[PDB]
């Protein structure tokens, strides 16, 4: 789509360069980071690679099926941490960027 | 702006109609509810009232700032309850129509 293909090209590619995304290049792997109650507090896990790779599989039906996998990702890492962690600061910006990216789309 | 005017006229005017946004109408009140943890769980509180106001008063820079409060108003909601609480699957709903409505803003 001229819409889904402006999320792999603009908003994936911009967000991915950002020296605060690599915790979510990959799935938050509970087990190398020891995290047992990850899975039980966190329902729907998401990371970019798996919206990256969805892109490409074109799983999405529209633009906004892809932005809420970017709202869900960024959301839980907002419930699993605490709102002073870098992590959370981290989203934050690229939460931001994601929006700002959002609003420049093309309808 | 034309995407301001259109978070005030399109997204903030579908959502408040939905049957679901009642409880974000205005700001939670954790006083009434008894919620004595709300504000130290929850470091930005964010509804619906608060945001229409914004965008009648010019508050916002831009759309994506906007959208911003949004997503914290979402957000709020799913960090603060249980995934399974009807609160969070009335959130899902409208966060989905928002993000629908998002997607078809002009730029
Ligand atoms: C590869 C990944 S994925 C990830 C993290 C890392 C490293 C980090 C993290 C990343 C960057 C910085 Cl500066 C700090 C922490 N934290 C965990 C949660 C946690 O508690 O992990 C520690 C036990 C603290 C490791 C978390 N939640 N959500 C996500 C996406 N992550
Ligand atoms: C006016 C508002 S604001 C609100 C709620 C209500 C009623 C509800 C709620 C709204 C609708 C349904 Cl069907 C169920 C609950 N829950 C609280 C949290 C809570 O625990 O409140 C109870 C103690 C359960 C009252 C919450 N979190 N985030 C928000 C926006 N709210």
């Amino acid at each position: 789509t001229n819409q889904l293909q402006y999320m792999q090209n603009v908003v994936v590619k911009t967000l991915w360069k950002h020296q605060f995304a690599w915790p979510f290049y990959q799935p938050v792997d509970a087990i190398k980071l020891n995290l047992p109650d990850y899975h039980k507090i966190i329902k729907n896990p998401m990371d970019m690679g798996t919206i990256k790779k969805r892109l490409e599989n074109n799983y999405y039906w529209s633009a906004s099926e892809c932005m809420q996998d970017f709202n869900t990702m960024f959301t839980n890492c907002y419930i699993y941490n605490k709102p002073t962690d870098d992590i959370v600061l981290m989203a934050q910006a690229l939460e931001k960027i994601f929006l700002q990216k959002v609003a420049q789309m093309p309808q």
